[PDB]
């Protein structure tokens, strides 16, 4: 099964083929790239709010608009799908969802209201592919960049009727069915705690600090929790690279920062009529970044790493954070940088995906975003910034769906690819719950 | 070669599986859907400025969020194309492209600057897919519901360096160069007229009143000039019904309006603050449509009767035209309308390319555009309005990309689908200028 090597402008832009990114005919290759044996591995790459517009801004800025994204343009089979959410009160349609709300149509199989994680519209317990994956004794990994407590990592492992109960203090507070001294499963971080994965890796070690109300536990910090339940802890990059073993008696808990984990690239926030008013602009890497910090490819190669130990197979969920709260923040560069940041990611995966021969790899997101490309002379009402592309062109980014401090999601149907065993089942329109049985399938899951 | 019949959500939305579009492994028929074998019959329908988010939009408001447009969604191979122009001074990319230059990207293979009609940035001439195609001896047909000269349908039979040059008045003093008066080919309409496709449908007619400056019929209006040239004129449904025979020698040119055909919908134009000072929108039909006017899909029907005549095959471009128009006039009701419409001539194009067995069909859009979907509650910069959908759910969508008259066109990539032979070089990442490749090798035109 063979990866798209280069799909760039084969030439010269300006000359007649010089923009083709295809130097033949496609039908055997696509024939090569279907599939239906079992998947014994699946590595699901997530960016939050990467629309097919974050793409676009991303690879024209990084790789130039004749350029080609070695990771997420290298997926065979594409297709798009929807992402809509449902109101609670009346089971109708809301075409615009939140973190929460997508994360769990991929990660149960079923529909839910905006803020839910694992529940329906009834606020009822669904299991979750990882739930499932460790059931059936395969590896599983949980890798972001944003903090574990974040809608997108917790889909994966926790089940409340409200994405902001992180700890037990809000937890008690917002989801009193869910607290713990209330005889529910816990917050967010004591049900992460619970179901034990083998690898999680992220930020947001602030929230870890806090102490049970209730349980064997009581008292006790649930970074204590952590290390009492077996939880090898590793905050800095040298000490995820020290560990060798990474199963159900010895699982793996990285916390490397704080709250979400650096961004990549720093720039200043979009403008009212800033590519008029303003400069263009050119990002600069991040000097806390740090060599202490391990990269979203470099969490990704080791959960990899310790999960191939594993005969059975694995479940591996790794997500480009930070590509969403840049996209609210309007900053264009983090943005980008973040969605380069992935792109390495996918990178690793793919790497590996094909020589194991047996992997299926996704990249997808959980919605689309506000950011747009709109021409240099553009006069919006939003706020705007111009940028100095690889091109050495500039490229006007538009955001204008909120007045108000964040940017918000939007409703169009977006890309999502794939590659290996039963990527087929991607392809043309597909809802994003079909992913959840997607994955089952391929994984044989049962 | 199976067509996708059914991906609208299987049940109820609120179930586990409930929302899934699909109903077992796609591998096998995916499989069928791939094939090398020579195309007798090109049909390209372009939805002008139908990005994802355009076809999300009228998917919510028509058919529904699980719903499914049985022609635009219907097509199996799914991929993302870049459509990107150029800057004509620096040869540079010119991240967002107008209707000019991507049409001439399709239609040539050779990217151009914005404006453009059927020249690179040196403003040489390039053949078009269609002349390519009437030279090989194929049957060739040019529909539209905006005014023929329009970027889209023109981009085919014209070679121009400004758009703007219409007729003889606006090319003498726009396009120097063209002017028949001073020794060029002539206006987009007297090339039109030379061009000489066997079908060609669309509005304009007023357009057709001016007066050539030169050549065998100058003084004589474009209308007579057809008339004497041997072209069957028709202007309403009833004679374009009784139509028989669509060939070299007697050549069908129908002008159904004196500019663009009527929108399918009417409803009022988004407004500031829209989703929260006004009440919800309900399409209606438009009284003025017609039964005198044919619809896109009578068209389609009829060109690919009257084309199906030639042995060789042939090569039909049909477009969605006022879904651009209703885009930038920020009116949701009547951009939803026209995507409905497209669907239909969709359907009327799977069916016949069903039963041929040999045709290659291709709905896509030349560039994304302004409308988003976002949460009912949003205080948006721009306009917004509130829609009441199939669903009986509401649906906010804004435009906030230009403070000015017209919303904006926008960068990010797109969606293109195929099906019959050669459909698999749509899948994937590939560039708007491949699309000619592809069309010209499937048609095996040389
Ligand atoms: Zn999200
Ligand atoms: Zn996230
Ligand atoms: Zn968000
Ligand atoms: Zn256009
Ligand atoms: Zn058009
Ligand atoms: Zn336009």
């Amino acid at each position: 099964m063979p990866v798209l090597e280069n799909r760039a402008a084969q030439g010269d832009i300006t000359a007649p083929g010089g923009a083709r990114r295809l130097t033949g005919d496609q039908t055997a290759a696509l024939r090569d790239s279907l599939s239906d044996k079992p998947a014994k591995n699946i590595i699901l790459l997530i960016g939050d709010g990467m629309g097919d517009s974050e793409i676009t801004a991303a690879r024209n800025y990084a790789e130039g608009a004749g350029g080609f994204f070695k990771g997420i343009d290298a997926l065979p089979l594409t297709g798009q799908y929807t992402h809509y959410a449902l109101n609670k009160k009346t089971g109708k349609p809301d075409y615009v969802t939140d973190s929460a709300a997508s994360a769990t149509a991929w990660s149960t199989g079923v529909k839910t209201y905006n803020g839910a994680l694992g529940v329906d519209i009834h606020e009822k317990d669904h299991p979750t592919i990882l739930e499932m994956a460790k059931a059936a004794g395969l590896a599983t990994g949980n890798v972001s960049t944003a903090e574990l407590q974040h809608a997108t990592p917790a889909a994966l492992v926790a089940h409340v009727t409200s994405r902001k109960c992180y700890g037990p203090s809000a937890t008690s507070e917002k989801c009193p069915g869910n607290a713990l001294e209330k005889g529910g499963k816990g917050s967010i971080t004591e049900q992460l705690l619970n179901a034990r994965a083998d690898v999680t890796l992220g930020g947001g070690a602030k929230t870890f600090a806090e102490t049970a109300t209730a349980g064997e536990w009581q008292g006790k910090t649930l970074r204590e929790q952590a290390q009492a339940r077996g939880y090898q802890l590793v905050s800095d990059a040298a000490s995820l690279n020290s560990v060798t073993e990474a199963n159900q008696q010895k699982p793996l808990l990285g916390l490397f920062a704080d709250g979400n984990m650096p961004v990549r690239w720093l720039g200043p926030k979009a403008t009212y009529h800033g590519n008029i008013d303003k400069p263009a602009v050119t990002c600069t890497p991040n000097p806390q970044r740090n060599d202490s910090v391990p990269t979203l490819a470099q969490m990704t190669d080791k959960a990899i790493e310790l999960l191939s130990k594993n005969e059975k197979g694995f479940f591996l969920q790794v997500e480009g954070a930070s590509i969403d709260h840049q996209d609210h923040a309007a900053n264009p560069c983090g943005q980008i940088g973040e969605t380069v940041d992935l792109d390495e990611a996918v990178q690793r995966a793919l790497e590996f995906a094909k020589k194991e021969g047996n992997t299926l790899v996704i990249v997808t997101a959980d919605h689309a975003h506000a950011s747009q490309i709109v021409a240099p002379d553009t006069k919006a009402p939003g706020l705007t910034q111009a940028l100095n592309t690889k091109d050495g062109a500039v490229m006007v980014m538009s955001y204008g769906n909120s007045e108000e401090d964040s940017q918000e999601h939007t409703g169009s149907q977006l890309r999502i690819a794939a590659y290996g065993p039963h990527a087929a089942n991607v392809v043309g329109l597909t809802d994003q719950t079909d992913l959840f049985y997607t994955m089952k399938a391929a994984l044989g899951l049962k």
